[PDB]
């Protein structure tokens, strides 16, 4: 895998290998974020597993990745959703596309990233790939959004920044 | 490092090396759980290093350990402060010395302790050990209780189990206070 290095504009100008490309110095690239909520209208919270390179045992959003040339963002999403949690889902929609940020976790790993993200219901039974996911919760967006609203520290910094965002927020609260 | 042995009734039988000790089938032994504050009255919560046998890098309170032979539990509040914290404090003060607890982390180790919670004042600067701690907080408890209360999945259990108990609670609401 790899992910689409970005110029100022947000261009594609090349391409790096995965896992060579998130260190101490991360160069901004592609990326997607995804919240899923099941037909209840619960929200998935999954765990990174300790195995990850960034953030690993963090509680985050549902699943994020890194689309690969010429694929769609939705695409993305679906092929991580399948990956990491083994679920089929609704086709994607977007709740915050333009989202960016850059980050360092805890061993001083970045994330720099056009983050664009999305919102899906899932319609199979999850299958967890204990490589990128350690643990979950299914649970009501209101008392997520609690949470991050009282220890922001708790999630990742991501699923901070995107949960705070006023549009983003509205339009996740509305998949339940 | 062991851990001191407790039998049915919360006496002690013996001591047993620390690491051997924390298995999928852990035997009761003693512990110690402490909520810190600053001078301004915030709390320190920490996030265990990825390296912990157990719960690595989950959110929780201040700090835990286990006290040694001879060691008294609150100098072993001391000394856990400061070798995973640098950190020096006011004497402990006991805000739920009947706390006992059993669970079974995300890999299947099981802690299975007596564990006296105490609080205490800094009364230094950090100097985090990261081979115990990954990152830290200073923050506002009634925040950290909020968080608890809606997310409670999202920190230790034990740390979870602490600040509901009403009397712990209270206590630790008595940190709060700026103390120049
Ligand atoms: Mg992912
Ligand atoms: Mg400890
Ligand atoms: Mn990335
Ligand atoms: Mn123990």
């Amino acid at each position: 895998e790899h992910v689409i290095l970005l110029n100022a504009q947000g261009v594609p100008t090349g391409t790096l290998e995965k896992y060579a490309a998130h260190t101490a110095d991360t160069r901004l690239h592609l990326a997607f974020s995804s919240w899923l909520f099941n037909a209840k209208g619960q929200l998935l919270v999954t765990r990174r597993a300790l195995s990850k390179k960034a953030w690993p045992g963090v509680w985050t959003n549902s699943v994020c990745g890194h689309p690969q040339l010429g694929e769609s963002n939705e695409d993305a999403v679906i092929r991580r959703c399948r990956y990491e949690l083994g679920v089929e889902i609704t086709p994607p929609e977007s709740i915050y596309p333009d989202f960016r940020y850059r980050a360092t976790d805890p061993s001083g790993i970045v994330e720099n990233e056009v983050c664009p993200v999305f919102a899906a219901r899932t319609t199979s039974a999850l299958q967890i790939n204990d490589d990128e996911v350690m643990d979950y919760q299914w649970c009501d967006l209101a008392d997520v959004l609690h949470g991050i609203d009282a220890t922001p520290w708790a999630f990742s910094p991501w699923m901070v920044m995107q949960a705070t965002n006023r549009e983003a927020r509205k339009r996740l609260s509305a998949f339940t």
